[PDB]
């Protein structure tokens, strides 16, 4: 019984990590492709849900919400896969909230410093 | 011009970070610890916020907030660390919440799945 209901951090881990794909470079080095790749995997090691870590492990290792480098091009192709992610999540969740991926670029997008 | 102002990710980034400590075994395995050590590490690489990035990686390389082998002992020091990490950040910015590790431990604990 290591998990912790959703509730409690479901929608922040949400929100944090779309927040981390909208602070990536518009035009990425090698050493920030290898970083935020490293991040996104390590992160499958420690969502406090059992379940979750084994579902988000085969997403991003299959179909197109895989995590290649291809993923890692832009801000653009980033912030494209991680609402992917989300929404292939959504789906098994029975649930859909037709948020489309310009209605979440102008949200985050709107916090821009 | 990377940056996201702290309203969109700043709360929601301790909360469900604190999470994941909460969700650290109890007592871990040499295989636990190795992967959550890397995810620690590599938070500090994508906060959306230059500045954010810096003093994270100083504060998890120096002083009582580094995370050193014994941190990740178990639940316990885990959390503890990284509760002591928000107080660190927190007496960077000079705010001041009077929260005792007592009551996060009960706050997240209400949670136990
Ligand atoms: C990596 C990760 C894996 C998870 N895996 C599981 C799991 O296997 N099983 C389980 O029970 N729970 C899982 N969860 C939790 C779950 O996805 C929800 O956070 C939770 O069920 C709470 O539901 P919610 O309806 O508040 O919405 P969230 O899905 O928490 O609410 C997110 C909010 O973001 C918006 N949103 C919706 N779709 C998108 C999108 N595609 N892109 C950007 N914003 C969008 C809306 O504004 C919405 O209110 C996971 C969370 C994370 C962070
Ligand atoms: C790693 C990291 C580094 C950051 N660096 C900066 C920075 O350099 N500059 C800047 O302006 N902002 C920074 N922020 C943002 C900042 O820490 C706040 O999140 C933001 O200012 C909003 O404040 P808030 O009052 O909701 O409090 P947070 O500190 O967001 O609010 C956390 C909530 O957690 C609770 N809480 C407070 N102390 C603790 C604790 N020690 N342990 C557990 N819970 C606690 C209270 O219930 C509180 O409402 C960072 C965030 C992260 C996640």
């Amino acid at each position: 019984a290591n998990g912790l209901i959703t509730k409690i951090w479901g929608t922040a881990g949400w929100t944090f990590n779309h927040a981390v794909t909208f602070g990536y470079p518009l035009n990425p080095t090698s050493d920030d492709k290898r970083r935020y790749k490293n991040y996104f995997i390590s992160l499958g090691d420690v969502l406090p849900c059992r379940l979750c870590r084994e579902s988000y492990k085969k997403f991003i290792t299959t179909g197109k919400t895989a995590l290649t480098n291809e993923v890692l091009r832009n801000r653009h192709t980033l912030t494209k896969w991680f609402y992917d992610v989300h929404n292939a999540v959504n789906n098994k969740l029975e649930v859909d909230y037709g948020l489309s991926y310009e209605d979440v670029v102008n949200k985050y997008e709107s916090f821009r410093a």
